[PDB]
Parts: C-alpha cells; sequence; structure tokens
C-alpha cells in the first residue's frame, strides 16, 4: 500500500537527522568506557563487536539510544535456574572478579551496584543519571533532556552455547546450514535480570539478531543491487511501529504492558523461517508480505505461542508470562487496525 511506504518515507527521514546525536552518545559512551577501565573489576569491559556504538529498541523514538556493554570474564559455568531455559546462575571455573562472589556464584546485584555507582559519579563531569527497573538495562542518562542512552552491561562467554539454544536458530532452509554453524561458533552473552530470583543472568543474542537481519536474504547479494531488493527490513519496522504505536495509545491501560519489540522481532524471524525465498520478499509485494507478518503474529497470540526463536522451549506468551486477557486485548487491536487498514499508520 502507498500508506505504507508513506510510514516508511517518515520512519527514514526521523531517523536520518541523527549524525549529530549520534556523535555526541558516541563521546559519552567512549569517556565511559575509559572510565570503567580505570577500576580494577571492569578492566575488560568494551563495546560489541557489531559494528555500532548503539541500536534503537523504537523505531519511532530515534532519541531514545540503547547500548550495550559487554564485559570480557574468565571461563563461565552455568546453572540453570528453576527450568527457566533462559535464566542461569553464574560461577567461575577456577577460583578479578572475586569481589562480586556471593559464595560460589556471581553475583548481579553487587555488580550493578559497583557499575551504577561509578556511571553516578561519572555523569558530574549536561549529562543527567536515571535507574529503571529489572537489572537491565542498568542505568539511563538524558543528555541535554532531549537524548536518552539506555546502558546494558553484558558478561561475554566464548563457550558453547547453552543446551537450551539446541534446536534453536532454524535457520539451515534460509540462511543454510554454513551460516548456522558460524554464528553458533560465536560468543554469546548474559545479562543481569530478576527471575520472578535477584541474581539470575539472561541469555542474549542480539548481536546474532543484527548479522541476520543485515545479512538475511537466501541469496548473498540479496539488497546489495537493484534487481534483488526485498522487503524484509521494511516489514520488521512496520511490525514494530505497529506495537509502538498501539502501546502508546493504550499505555493508560494495563493491558500491554507485557509486550514489546522482542515479541514482533521473534515472531518475524519466524516468518522469515516459513517464507525462505527472496522471491517471497519483493518489494513490489510490501503490502501482502507485511500482512504475512500481522497474521502470523496473530496466529501466535490466539494460539497462545511464541517461541523464542534461540530458545524454542521458551514460550514468550506463556501464561505465566503474559495474562490470557491480555492477548486477546492485542489480538483484538490488531484485528481491528488489520480490518480498517491501520488508523494508527495515519
Ligand atoms: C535487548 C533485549 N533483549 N531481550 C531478550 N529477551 C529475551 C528472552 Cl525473554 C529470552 Cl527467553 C532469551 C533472550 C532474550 N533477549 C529483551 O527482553 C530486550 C529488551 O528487554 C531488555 O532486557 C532490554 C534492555 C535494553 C533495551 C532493550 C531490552
Ligand atoms: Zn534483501
Amino acid at each position: 500500500a502507498s500508506k505504507l511506504r508513506a510510514v516508511l518515507e517518515k520512519l527514514k527521514l526521523s531517523r536520518d537527522d541523527i549524525s549529530t546525536a549520534a556523535g555526541m552518545v558516541k563521546g559519552v559512551v567512549d569517556h565511559l568506557l575509559l572510565r570503567l577501565k580505570c577500576d580494577s573489576a571492569f578492566r575488560g569491559v568494551g563495546l560489541l563487536n557489531t559494528g555500532s556504538y548503539y541500536e534503537h529498541v523504537k523505531i519511532s523514538a530515534p532519541n531514545e539510544f540503547d547500548v550495550m556493554f559487554k564485559l570480557e570474564v574468565p571461563r563461565i559455568q552455568l546453572e540453570e535456574y528453576s527450568n527457566t531455559r533462559a535464566y542461569y546462575f553464574v560461577k567461575f571455573k577456577r577460583n578479578p572478579l572475586s569481589q562480586f562472589l556471593e559464595g560460589e556464584i556471581l553475583s548481579a546485584s553487587k555488580m550493578l551496584s559497583k557499575f551504577r555507582k561509578i556511571i553516578k559519579e561519572e555523569i558530574n563531569d549536561d549529562v543527567i543519571m536515571k535507574r529503571k527497573r529489572g537489572g537491565s538495562p542498568a542505568v539511563t542518562l538524558l543528555i541535554s533532556e532531549k537524548i536518552s542512552v539506555d546502558i546494558t552491561l553484558a558478561l561475554e562467554s566464548k563457550s558453547s552455547w547453552p543446551a537450551s539454544t539446541q534446536e534453536g536458530l532454524r535457520i539451515q532452509n534460509w540462511l543454510s546450514a554454513k551460516v548456522r554453524k558460524q554464528l553458533r561458533l560465536k560468543p554469546f552473552y548474559l545479562v543481569p535480570k530478576h527471575a520472578k530470583q535477584e541474581e539470575t543472568w539472561r541469555l542474549s543474542f542480539s548481536h546474532i539478531e543484527k548479522e541476520i537481519l543485515n545479512n538475511h536474504g537466501k541469496s548473498k547479494t540479496c539488497c546489495e543491487n537493484k534487481e534483488e531488493k526485498c522487503c524484509r527490513k521494511d516489514c520488521l519496522k512496520l511490525m514494530k511501529y505497529l506495537l509502538e504505536q498501539l502501546k502508546e495509545r493504550f499505555k493508560d491501560e494495563e493491558h500491554l504492558d507485557k509486550f514489546s519489540s522482542y515479541h514482533v522481532k521473534t515472531a518475524f524471524f519466524h516468518v522469515c523461517t516459513q517464507n525462505p525465498q527472496d522471491s517471497q520478499w519483493d518489494r513490489k509485494d510490501l503490502g501482502l508480505c507485511f500482512d504475512n507478518c500481522v497474521t502470523y503474529f496473530l496466529q501466535c497470540l490466539r494460539t497462545e505461542k511464541l517461541e523464542n526463536y534461540f530458545i524454542p522451549e521458551f514460550n514468550l506468551f506463556s501464561s505465566n508470562l503474559i495474562d490470557k486477557r491480555s492477548k486477546e486485548f492485542l489480538t483484538k487491536q490488531i484485528e481491528y487496525e488489520r480490518n480498517n487498514e491501520f488508523p494508527v499508520f495515519d
């Protein structure tokens, strides 16, 4: 539709005026990184080798930056927490981070305390500091009351991926078995995150998601020339913007608080697996391809089944995580939008 392309254009224009905001953020990040390196506990801190200082959780909020600080640590040993499949206690194989030990277990709260305290005393050099909920992001910088920067601490592990990822990343018929093998040789990450326990760490594969999104076709030259333009990334942007607009419209009702961009990005990767050919994503079929993403997301809400793309036993739409009414709420809203050609995009 012409409205979908209209939305994408405006999302693109609001993105283009950011190279000045990025430079600022990059300056604050390089400063905090040098400061964190001074402390003996965070000597191995750095950025994920993803090719960017930052990401944007919300495509409609170019002023809200998101940054991850990775921590190179000695070989980590992982104890699953309570069959949650994605949350773990962190331990050291053999006897620098010893100050954060609560016995044999690496303490997230003790490491969060020092991380936050160090960044608190460093923003005193037009930047205030704020802290939020969960454990991740750990802190939130506020630059000139116009730009926010969420910062997440992440432990880096070069061990093999956890057992719960064994049947995930089902890209073999899309991106190939060779690629899946290469990707699973890369490190994984753990972010401090409470489990509904205060000292757990949650797996993070955001760096793998980025690699897939930026190298997304069956053809190695997908989107590198005019003959091979697909609408995969445009469809993901529209799904993100859809959810972002619904959460903004219903922010003062409760039923959408448990949904996030992680849910639409997960459902999108499943649709890429279901439609592995570049010819199922021709730029001229944007409206049909976007509709395919909407209706797959609805099927997930109705059946209350949204498997984590990396950890297939973790059901993101589990009753234990999101109440059946909330999913019925969102199913209704999306059906309404679909049936009325998406007023939220007007
Ligand atoms: C970036 C991100 N990744 N991510 C995620 N959720 C996962 C689940 Cl549920 C399983 Cl089972 C396995 C792996 C998961 N990765 C997730 O929720 C988020 C958002 O929330 C955060 O932590 C956060 C912090 C800063 C910005 C954005 C977010
Ligand atoms: Zn492409």
